[PDB]
């Protein structure tokens, strides 16, 4: 499956995750992907959260799916 991303520029990065796999491990390759930090990085789906404990399939994500890169919180 190769699912996407839109991140705050739009831009859309293609992925190539599972349906097995988990989002954290999706966003850990819009990190390098993008080359950006995790620390600044939310991937969410049909705008709505994700959460590390989830899942591609238990998300109903498929193939050709395009996610949400926004930003989160400060740091400190």
């Amino acid at each position: 499956m190769q699912i996407f991303v839109k991140t705050l520029t739009g831009k859309t990065i293609t992925l190539e995750v599972e349906p097995s796999d988990t989002i954290e491990n999706v966003k850990a390759k819009i990190q390098d992907k993008e080359g950006i930090p995790p620390d600044q990085q939310r991937l969410i789906f049909a705008g709505k959260q994700l959460e590390d404990g989830r899942t591609l399939s238990d998300y109903n994500i498929q193939k050709e799916s395009t996610l949400h890169l926004v930003l989160r919180l400060r740091g400190g």
